[PDB]
Formats: structure tokens, sequence, C-alpha cells
């Protein structure tokens, strides 16, 4: 996240850290117990058996008790096309059920369809890089944006940060884009890198996905 600030501890208790070689790679939004959701860009190439789910996390530098871990057991795709960036969504089943406490919720989201208009007041986050010769978050980022449908296609939810360069980056991939308090976006891509102040940042569209998603978690 670039030009964002530390979230308050385990403010956002649906954050995810997906791991690997015990590196963060990227964020994801738990769904239900023993579900969470990214963006397929984030486990296109990667050894899922490998993969890390740390739920319960807040700084990554850290040694944190409140954290749970888990294991992969299977991904569900939906059709992602990255050349023509559509689809940009995957779930992850894990190995067991997440303890539900107060570092460690289910997300809600919105309803099949529920289209955001210009305007809209968002919070973005994730532990990505926060921009150009200014390293790397340790503690959860999080960032104020707004919607916007100028420059987006009508298959993403795309954010802008009007009047500074502010942003998601890379490691910020597969975190949530929270909109009236419900996850709305997964973080997909980026036009003229990270934080231009020129191009907004796309979400995969949550709500185009709702039925998919339902029909896994229920
Ligand atoms: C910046 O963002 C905060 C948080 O946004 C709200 O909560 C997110 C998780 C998501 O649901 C967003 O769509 C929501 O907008 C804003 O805080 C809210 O501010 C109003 C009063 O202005 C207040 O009644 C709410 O309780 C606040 N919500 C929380 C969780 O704090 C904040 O206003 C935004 N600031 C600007 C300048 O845009
Ligand atoms: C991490 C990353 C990429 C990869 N892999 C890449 C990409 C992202 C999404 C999609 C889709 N759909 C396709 C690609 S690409 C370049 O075809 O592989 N393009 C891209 O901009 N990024 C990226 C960089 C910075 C932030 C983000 C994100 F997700 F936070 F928005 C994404
Ligand atoms: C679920 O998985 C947990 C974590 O497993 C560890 O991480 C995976 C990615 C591998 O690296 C593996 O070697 C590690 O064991 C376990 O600690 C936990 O008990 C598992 N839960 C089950 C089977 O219910």
């Amino acid at each position: 996240i670039v030009g964002g600030r530390r979230a308050r501890p385990h403010a956002w208790p649906f954050m995810v850290s997906l791991q690997l070689r015990g590196g963060h790679f990227c964020g994801a939004t738990l769904i239900a117990p023993n579900f969470v959701m990214s963006a397929a860009h984030c486990v296109a190439n990667v050894n899922v058996r490998a993969v890390r789910v740390v739920l319960g996390a807040h700084n990554l530098s850290r040694r944190e008790p409140t954290r749970q871990v888990f294991a992969v057991q299977r991904i569900f795709e939906n059709g992602y096309d990255p050349v023509n960036l559509l689809n940009d969504i995957v779930i992850l089943q894990l190995n067991g059920s997440a303890t539900i406490n107060a570092n460690v919720q289910v997300a809600q989201l919105p309803a099949q369809g529920r289209r955001l208009g210009n305007g809209v007041q968002c919070l973005a986050m994730g532990w990505g890089l926060l921009g150009r010769n200014r390293g790397i978050a340790s503690v959860l980022q999080e960032l104020n944006v707004t919607v916007v449908t100028s420059l987006c296609r009508r298959s993403n939810v795309c954010t802008l940060v009007r009047g500074r360069q502010a942003g998601v980056c890379f490691g910020d991939s597969g975190s949530p884009l929270v909109c009236n308090g419900l996850i709305h976006g997964i973080a997909s891509f980026v036009r003229g890198g990270c934080a231009s102040g020129l191009y907004p940042d796309a979400f995969a569209p949550v709500a185009q996905f709702v039925n998919w998603i339902d029909s896994i978690i229920q």
C-alpha cells in the first residue's frame, strides 16, 4: 500500500496473509471458517501444497500468538484469463476450520450483481510494498480510496485517490477492498505502476462472482 497508514491491530479480522517459506506473497480474505478468497494471479504458478494461510495477523515481522495457520486443501478457479484481465479470483479451501474470535472473523459479501457507483468510499489494505524507495509494510496498511468508473472496465471495480500518489502495490495482490462493510474487491492490477496518480487501481469484482462463491461456501 503506497500512501496509506497502519491499520489498528486486528481492525480487519477477515484479512489474510498467504505465505511461502515464511514470506508473505499475497493477501486474501476469510469467507467462511474453512475458505479464503484471493486473486487467481496470486496462485497461478505457485506451489499450493506449500502455501501457508495465515489468519489473525497484524505485524508480519513479529511472532504473533493471535495467528492461526492452515494449508490449502484445494483450489477452486473460475476462468481466470490474465491477458484479458478477467476473473482474477480463486477460492482456497483450508485443511481445517478457523476458530472464530476477536482477531479471526469471516467477511461479508455483497449481493450478486451489486454495482457501486462513482464516488463510493471504500478502504483498501495489505502488507505490500510502500512505493519507490520506501520499503515494505511490517504492520498491515490501509488506505481510503474512492470508486471510479472512468478508465475502468465493467469487468472490474476500480478505485482512485485523487490529488496524491497512492494505491495498492506488489504484495497487496489478493487483498480485499471493503465498501460499506462488504468485500467488493480483490486487488488485481495496477496501471502506470503503483500509485501513478493518473490511473485507477483495479480489483476483481466480487459481486459478479457471488453465485460462484455461494456455490462453494453455501
Ligand atoms: C476513510 O475510511 C473510513 C472507513 O470507511 C468505512 O469503513 C470501511 C471499512 C468501509 O466500509 C468504507 O466503505 C466505509 O466508508 C471512514 O470512516 C467512517 O467515517 C464515518 C463518518 O465520516 C463514520 O460514521 C464511520 O463510523 C467510519 N467508519 C469506520 C470503520 O471508521 C472515513 O470517514 C473515511 N475518510 C475519508 C476522508 O474518506
Ligand atoms: C502482481 C501483478 C501481476 C502479476 N502476476 C500482473 C497481473 C495482475 C492481474 C492480472 C489479471 N487479471 C494479470 C496480470 S499479468 C501481468 O497478465 O500476469 N499485473 C499487475 O499489475 N500486478 C500487480 C502489481 C501491483 C499491484 C497489484 C494489485 F493486485 F495489488 F493490484 C498487481
Ligand atoms: C493443517 O495444516 C497445518 C499447517 O501445515 C503446515 O503447513 C503446510 C503448508 C506444510 O508446510 C506442512 O508441512 C506444515 O505441517 C498443520 O500444522 C495442521 O495440523 C493441519 N491441520 C489439519 C490436518 O487439520
